[PDB]
């Protein structure tokens, strides 16, 4: 099943354990974040990136699965934009996106993050090692659209992210320096992963699977790594322009998209 | 690892209870597994109602371990029903005769029946198998301390003893098929091939070498499936395992590959 390959053993003992117990009471959280994917179609946003300190440069995780996603959107029929910084815009250019601009909740059916930081208990955002980030935060509309009913799904797997306030407590738990960046701000559904450009690619997946079509097909993994590493985005783990994600070489995260569209071609038939 | 071997919806609440429970399940197999390589015999083979004919999920990972014994300097034997080794044949892997437990350092099960706390043995579908037993030597093994590690991923094989607690409250047909027969220490898996390739993947990695490379999924599923071994799920001669088609099986062995390399480089 996808959820469980999305969280596939990385050596992340902290979010494995959050994963795990998570699932014990939310067992069927990737359906349940699909079923709303798929009833809220028509407008959505999709928000990512993550600054990294010291640098405070966005990230390769995040991005990819923002792109999965806007083009399952737009193959079953809907419309997607993406928010994003500056240097991500740039590292997805080749690719066509639509850039939201001025965006306002309620302009839209659904709003999607991946991979972006949520404000902690203070107040204040922070990355895996504790260390704040500087820089404009883009997690406030998510603020705005819970106040106005607007459906939000989160994706994340360090516990920052926008969404994990749905499960602050296994964060503060399970996760090194938990209390001070766990994220705060809660999302209507939460799909949590071992790599968020998995959770992104479990969600197509799933959703593939409910349409009956192989919505990541044609997906090309190490080639949008490369692009967008060639484009500035740093790995968020070692920190420098390395073509790879969270620490985690090419032929890994190339593993669990092939392994993941056979799933889904073995489920549809 | 321990973890994508663990990818129906009754075995995987299982597994995310055990570990949940046992957190570090996999390594503690593994390292009684290095431990002991000098002489290890693999029990494997899984008679399906009603035909009682093994099937397709053991024999793989019963191989791919077979060989990782090998590879690090140790020996194997198997231990089996005669179409399984008919099966492996082909493999050259030394067949065991007249087994005796205190022969070994360490006996090991991938996806054998275990006997119920009625003393008889069930199938996935609470069917009952009639055929001659393998657990035998597992309770002799046990009480003479001999190291024994067990692999399955349906709640009625041999090590699940360790868990029948959590094999009853997820699994249909529990209090009658989870076996009783209890192991030192216990892999579960979604297919229990993938959790013998997750054993020799985290062996791989706590040797600093990919014990994996070279293995490939579909020659030796399609050998043994053309040698008379069915699929348990639809019982019949396709080349599958567990009702699941050879590219995922592939699949995971490539990310099992892969993730080896990851953590050896
Ligand atoms: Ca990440
Ligand atoms: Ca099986």
């Amino acid at each position: 099943m996808i959820a469980h390959l999305i969280n596939t053993d990385i050596g992340n003992r902290g979010v494995l354990k959050v994963y795990l117990d998570y699932r014990r009471k939310n067992f069927n959280f990737l359906h349940n974040s699909t079923k709303m994917f798929l009833d809220n179609l028509e407008r959505v946003l999709i928000v990512t990136g993550f600054p990294i300190p010291p640098m405070m440069v966005a990230e390769t995780d995040g991005p990819p699965g923002a792109l999965a996603i806007y083009r399952a959107v737009e193959m079953l029929g809907g419309k997607a934009e993406i928010l994003t910084y500056s240097e991500v815009e740039k590292a997805l250019e080749p690719f066509g996106v639509s850039l939201a601009r001025t965006p306002e909740p309620e302009d839209y059916s659904l709003i999607i993050s991946v991979e972006t930081p949520g404000r902690a208990a203070d107040g204040r955002y922070y990355s895996m090692s504790a260390l704040e980030i500087k820089r404009d935060p883009l997690d406030g509309i998510f603020l705005k659209a819970r106040a106005l009913g607007i459906p939000t799904i989160g994706v994340g797997d360090g516990g920052n992210e926008i969404g994990m306030g749905k499960i602050r407590e296994l964060v503060v738990g399970h996760v090194p320096h938990g209390e001070k960046i766990a994220s705060v701000v809660e999302t209507d559904e939460l799909i949590v992963s071992a790599v968020s450009n998995w959770g992104a690619y479990g969600l197509v997946a799933q959703a593939s699977i409910e349409v009956g079509r192989n919505l990541l097909e044609g997906w090309d993994e190490r080639r949008v790594i490369e692009a967008i590493s060639s484009a500035g985005l740093i790995d968020g783990v070692s920190k420098t322009l390395a073509p790879s994600v969270d620490g985690i070489r090419l032929m890994v995260h190339e593993g669990i998209v092939e392994l993941l569209k056979a799933v889904v071609d073995e489920a549809i038939l």
